[PDB]
């Protein structure tokens, strides 16, 4: 488990950096 | 070992700065 | 595995962030 | 080992971003 | 396998990334 | 081998991402 578990928390976490980053774009474009 | 610790660390570390970049497309979008 | 899938999620999304920061950049350069 | 070392490394910087990042944050939220 | 192929792919996008961030940096600095 | 040499360039471009997004914080603080 936590090696596997840590993984996939940063598989979650990287997700939503990766949304935020998308809002940030689009909000800078308008 | 070594290993797991450290990608527990980078865990939290993910996970805070999914947080801040979203504190961050607030502003913006604010 | 779940190590494979976990990596593959944030290959994923590390992509998505490098695409998105390049356009914030490209925004902010006008 | 080397692997050991390069996640001890990644979660040094990672830390270094998660404090940078909420730094801008707190200058955009002013 | 594909362990090696996402690291790599995250190697990758994650040299994007820090080029990209310096993007933004010298944008700002005018 | 291809999995250590990943790691190692994933290392050095947060690194580089650190040094980026501080100096983010840095310009916005001026």
């Amino acid at each position: 488990g936590e090696i596997a578990q840590a993984l996939k928390e940063i598989a979650k976490a990287t997700k939503e950096i990766a949304w935020a980053t998308k809002e940030i774009a689009q909000a800078l474009k308008g």
